[PDB]
């Protein structure tokens, strides 16, 4: 599923993401566009062979197992193809063990070099929340 801005918002903060661990609704939407383009679909593979799924990107290292990546450990318990679905909830719940995690959203790439000390509330203007 491709999400639009708003919607995701609206579901992310109906999940509980919106200033969860101090992280304002408008930095999570802003990782989930540089992540993923809003694509539960997006898969991209790293150098390491482990491969980052789902609208935020989570990595089968060390979140999810996707049967062959060697050393994962599934912190999250759940199969990876399971953060592809349109029902963003295992990649919500699994994002909040990531967060809580020690680097807060630094653990997002695309969060700290696009997201981070910007105006992120910008995501969210417009949104009927």
């Amino acid at each position: 599923k491709v999400f639009g801005r708003c919607e995701l918002a609206a579901a992310m903060k109906r999940h509980g993401l919106d200033n969860y661990r101090g992280y304002s609704l408008g930095n999570w939407v802003c990782a989930a566009k540089f992540e993923s383009n809003f694509n539960t679909q997006a898969t991209n593979r790293n150098t390491d062979g482990s491969t980052d799924y789902g609208i935020l990107q989570i990595n089968s290292r060390w979140w999810c197992n996707d049967g062959r990546t060697p050393g994962s450990r599934n912190l999250c318990n759940i199969p990876c193809s399971a953060l592809l679905s349109s029902d963003i909830t295992a990649s919500v719940n699994c994002a909040k063990k990531i967060v809580s995690d020690g680097n807060g959203m630094n653990a997002w790439v695309a969060w700290r070099n696009r997201c981070k000390g910007t105006d992120v509330q910008a995501w969210i203007r417009g949104c009927r929340l």
